[PDB]
């Protein structure tokens, strides 16, 4: 995979908004959103966050991520981690997570990256573990049907 990255642009919105394939996927990556996802919801997120970044391979936008919390000299918290359905398991998330770790270190002088992953997302839990994130706490949250879910709060020192 010959991946590159750059800040997200207006022209990328419609592509990225296409990535979540069902309510579960949308909830795992953006729990405040409402299905169906839309460019307007994505742009709202981008406006209130920092670091929105796309990953590109062979002229295609295949991944997106940003920070929903950032604290200079401290930590950032990774959000909106989305991958195109034709590129799942090919290393795009792993790549973009590395890019975002660098951006957190270099631009925000972060010592830590935080990632919160919902219990049902096994693939995410195992990816973040492979990348060196450790579980720190479990929080009770609710899904769109009002059912209780467990949010696993993980972190990793940067360097
Ligand atoms: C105010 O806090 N309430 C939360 C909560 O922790 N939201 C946070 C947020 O924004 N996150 C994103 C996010 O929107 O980016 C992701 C997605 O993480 C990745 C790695 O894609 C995982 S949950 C976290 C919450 C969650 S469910 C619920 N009923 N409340």
């Amino acid at each position: 995979m010959q991946l590159s990255h750059r800040p997200a642009e207006t022209g990328d919105l419609e592509t990225v908004a296409g990535f979540p394939q069902d309510r579960d996927e949308l909830f795992y990556c953006y729990p405040k959103a409402i299905w169906p996802f839309s460019v307007a919801q994505l742009a709202a997120a981008i406006a209130e966050r920092r670091g929105s970044t796309v990953a590109v391979h062979d002229g295609q936008v295949l991944g997106f991520a940003n920070f929903y919390q950032w604290q200079h000299g401290d930590f950032c918290a990774l959000g909106n981690m989305m991958v195109a359905p034709a590129a799942r398991g090919l290393g795009v998330a792993r790549y973009l997570i590395g890019v975002m770790e660098n951006l957190a270190r270099e631009q925000y002088k972060a010592r830590l990256m935080k990632i919160s992953c919902f219990n049902a997302n096994a693939a995410g839990l195992l990816l973040y573990t492979q990348l060196g994130y450790q579980p720190r706490a479990i929080a009770e949250r609710h899904d769109p049907d009002g059912r209780r879910v467990a949010l696993i709060q993980m972190d990793k020192p940067l360097e």
